[PDB]
């Protein structure tokens, strides 16, 4: 049914993964808020899976900025995976791509995981 389900992948220890359920509007924003303050063992790498996300509004983008700030305060590396060309365009116009760094943004979970693995190894 879904060859790219997280359950089908090899997820290194120290990598946490959070999958968004759709458009990143106020619902998703309310759920992502503060997620790093309730994980007890802070992840080295956090992957936000965005394959289901074609669109983000201002509230979504505000939550995503504050989440990236929370990751930097915890020395967690944020990666985005499954970023479509339309989402990337939104995130670039908002300024988020240049703030996070292009090398942290992937179009597929396999690539993000490959990088996460390298980061945990090193
Ligand atoms: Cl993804």
């Amino acid at each position: 049914d879904d060859p790219d389900a997280t359950s089908k992948k090899v997820v290194p220890l120290g990598v946490e993964i959070y999958e968004i359920n759709g458009p990143f509007f106020f619902g998703v924003a309310d759920r992502l808020k503060g997620v790093l303050d309730v994980i007890e063992e802070t992840p080295k790498v956090f992957i936000l899976r965005m394959r289901r996300v074609p669109v983000i509004d201002a509230t979504g983008m505000h939550a995503l900025w504050e989440f990236q700030e929370s990751c930097e305060k915890r020395g967690t590396i944020l990666l985005l995976s499954g970023v479509s060309d339309r989402l990337y365009g939104a995130l670039n116009r908002f300024g988020f791509i240049e703030a996070l760094g292009e090398e942290r943004v992937f179009d597929h979970i396999d690539k993000a995981l490959a990088y996460a693995k390298l980061l945990v190894e090193t």
